[PDB]
């Protein structure tokens, strides 16, 4: 079915069984404290995005979640539940990263692999047209074209990132779908020197895709820890005037809008509850200490440019291993402000989950 306006309005957000199963089968059994177990049980019901970060998730997790939502909706959910999904499998993924877990390479049929990926997701979404579906498109992709074109892998991947983003925006432009392209965070693209070129890039992509109706705007702070709005700039933000997501979005949207893209925003707050964080530098993204679960997902943001506060990166799922000998070890995960020992990216990290619980704001 079609919708008008903010896709988060008039629906409830589904909390998926993948995350719920991590909490119940992996987290809770390691927790003996009654209060923390009850808090954990509660966090399992908070509706976070489900990531299609590996091809195998398409015909498993995506189908499962949409099937489960349809079942719940047909069983009388009111209002109806909506899905929240991340598309995250570009070839030569994370081009500026020290290490990537992306499975596909441009040199190894990655373009065709990705197009097939998008085409299968399209088929599944059509099959589940009765479940409104909100997508985040490719974290850590086009933000690299703004600042990291000096990196050979990024320069070599740029035309592919662009073409394939346009491909996804057109192929997933379906009436029951909404899309938000990733747009980094205040401490990446919000810096004054970066913000106009970022607006130029995103608005051009939007134009080049034919301004598809399903595209609502942009997603910010995905997998990061920034504040939505705080009175004093965290120390590691200096000297950025855009020291929180509200400042970034208020500066960014007029630039985008003048360029033909009046983007609405969704802002990750899943690990933003504690401010300031334990990050020693803004760019320390990996398993940062001193962070907490943040404000609960809601369409009622109170801000004219923000369609929803969301939990995109699910807290407790590791950002990367701290084992320096591991094949895909990223040195950011070995820093003094990265919690250790940490398992491989995407694996449950229980000590990190407990940290997020203890620092939760609002508390569980
Ligand atoms: C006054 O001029 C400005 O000075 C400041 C301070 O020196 C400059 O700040 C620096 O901006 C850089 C970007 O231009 C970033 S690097 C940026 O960091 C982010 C994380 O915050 C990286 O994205 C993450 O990438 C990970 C993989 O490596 C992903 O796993 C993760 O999901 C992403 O968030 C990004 O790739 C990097 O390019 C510096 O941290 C910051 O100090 C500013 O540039 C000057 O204009
Ligand atoms: C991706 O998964 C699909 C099934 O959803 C499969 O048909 C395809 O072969 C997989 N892609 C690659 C490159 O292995």
């Amino acid at each position: 079915a079609p919708y008008n306006g903010n896709p988060f309005e008039g629906v409830q957000l589904w909390a998926n069984n993948y995350y719920r199963s991590e909490v119940h089968t992996l987290a809770i059994p390691q927790i003996t404290d009654p209060a923390l177990r009850a808090a954990a049980s509660a966090v399992a019901e908070v509706p976070s995005f489900q990531w299609l970060d590996r091809n195998v998730t398409v015909d498993t997790l995506l189908v499962q979640t949409l099937s489960e939502i349809r079942e719940a909706n047909q069983a009388g959910a009111n209002p109806q539940y909506a899905a929240q999904i991340v598309v995250y499998d570009l070839p030569d993924r994370d081009c500026a990263a020290a290490a990537s877990n992306g499975e596909w390479a441009i040199a190894n049929n990655g373009v065709n692999n990705y197009k097939a990926y998008i085409n299968r997701i399209r088929e599944i979404l059509i099959s589940f047209s009765d479940v409104r579906t909100i997508l985040v498109i490719e974290p850590d992709s086009l933000a690299n074209m703004v600042t990291n074109m000096n990196v050979p892998k990024c320069s070599g991947a740029a035309s592919t990132y662009r073409e394939l983003t346009i491909y996804a925006l057109k192929q997933l432009d379906l009436p029951h779908v909404a899309m938000y392209m990733d747009a980094g965070h205040a401490g990446w693209l919000g810096w004054p020197a970066n913000i106009q070129p970022a607006a130029e890039l995103f608005a051009k992509i939007y134009e080049d895709a034919g301004k598809p109706r399903a595209v609502r705007g942009l997603a910010t702070n995905v997998a990061n820890y920034n504040a939505w709005s705080v009175s004093s700039p965290p120390p590691y933000t200096s000297p950025n005037p855009n020291y929180d997501e509200k400042h970034y979005i208020e500066a960014f949207r007029p630039l985008l809008e003048a360029r033909g893209f009046p983007a609405q925003f969704i802002v990750d707050q899943g690990r933003s509850g504690k401010q300031p964080t334990g990050q020693k530098e803004w760019g320390h993204w990996c398993n940062a200490i001193g962070t907490g679960f943040g404000m609960r997902p809601t369409a009622n943001t109170g801000h004219q440019y923000v369609d929803a506060f969301v939990w995109v990166k699910p807290g407790g799922e590791c950002n990367g291993t701290s084992d320096t000998t591991a094949a895909r070890y990223d040195y950011h995960c070995g820093l003094e402000d990265a919690l250790k020992p940490a398992p491989e990216a995407g694996q449950w990290f229980n000590e990190y989950f407990i940290q997020l619980l203890r620092n939760a704001n609002p508390p569980f």
